[PDB]
């Protein structure tokens, strides 16, 4: 699975989101939606700003 890097802080916002603090290593489940990608952040799932990460 693929690394993306967290460029911003982003609190989750909605029931799907997940909370990520800039800097985090998130492993990237779904990247098929321009806006919002699913990603696994630490112990959770869910989906933040594709625009906010950064694929390693």
């Amino acid at each position: 699975k693929v690394l993306v890097l967290a460029l911003y802080d982003y609190q989750e916002k909605s029931p799907r989101e997940v909370t990520m603090k800039k800097g985090d290593i998130l492993t990237l489940l779904n990247s098929t939606n321009k806006d919002w990608w699913k990603v696994e952040v630490n112990g959770r799932q869910g989906f933040v700003p594709a625009a906010y990460v950064k694929v390693l």
